[PDB]
């Protein structure tokens, strides 16, 4: 159930149960893992991590406070910084609209799904564990043949964190002498903290989703453009299904 320390996680598998349990994780950072939070990984039996954060954001909120035995893989993924809240909606469907062709993407991409094939226990996460790892593990998921509507059920399932991470923001803000805030923290708040940039909607991820029709033909086309064979793709099937 938890990561004591980070928010937003769970195991797809949860939702998404014709997956085998215990191979791809998902979560908010890990920079404030605490001991307990370090036990519940190696637990679990995760060897590796996707911090697809900014260089930025690393360097501002920290690495990931994992245990010894676990590798952290840096894979930057640029992040979604700068009553009409329909304005927040625009704002990250745009986000996500390029999230295809962000410096970052593909690469990311890459390794998550090159470790996963190699059956190694991985747990991807950015900032808020939302968008960019929301992006990541819908493509993996697709690739792998699992249906829409169970990508989109585990996808959506970040509405649930709002609550922890608006509270997380928060205690960030009352802290902002002591460790700089991420760049998101400053447009979420800006966005008056909207549940349109704290949550995700389906649109957000279909807006991306389409994206990758329109200048690759296909998630093939991408997949393939982004270094990731078909063989790789049938192992990953293998070993997550």
């Amino acid at each position: 159930r938890e990561l004591p320390g980070a928010w937003n996680f769970r195991d797809v598998a949860d939702t998404a149960t014709a997956l085998r349990p215990g191979r791809l994780f998902r979560s908010s950072e890990l920079s404030r893992l605490d001991d307990a939070g370090r036990a519940t990984l190696r637990r679990l039996g995760i060897t590796d991590v996707a911090d697809l954060r900014s260089s930025r954001e690393v360097a501002r909120r920290g690495p990931g406070r994992v245990p010894d035995g676990i590798d952290v893989h840096l894979l930057p993924f640029p992040d979604l910084a700068d009553s009409i809240n329909d304005a927040a909606t625009r704002y990250m469907t745009d986000e996500y609209r390029q999230f295809p062709t962000r410096n970052g993407a593909q690469r990311a991409l890459h390794r998550v799904v090159t470790l996963l094939a190699a059956g190694r226990p991985v747990l991807t996460h950015c900032f808020a564990g939302k968008d960019r790892t929301g992006f990541v593990v819908a493509l993996v998921l697709e690739a792998v043949g699992l249906d829409r509507d169970v990508i989109v059920a585990d996808y959506l399932r970040s509405n649930d964190s709002v609550p922890q991470l608006r509270a997380r923001i928060s205690e960030m803000i009352q802290q902002r002498f002591d460790t700089e805030l991420a760049p998101e923290v400053v447009t979420f708040t800006k966005a008056r903290l909207s549940d349109g940039v704290l949550g995700v909607r389906a649109e957000y991820l279909a807006a991306a989703r389409q994206t990758i029709d329109e200048t690759y033909g296909s998630l093939g086309g991408y997949l393939r453009d982004a270094g990731i064979s078909q063989a790789t793709v049938n192992r990953m099937r293998g070993v997550l299904l």
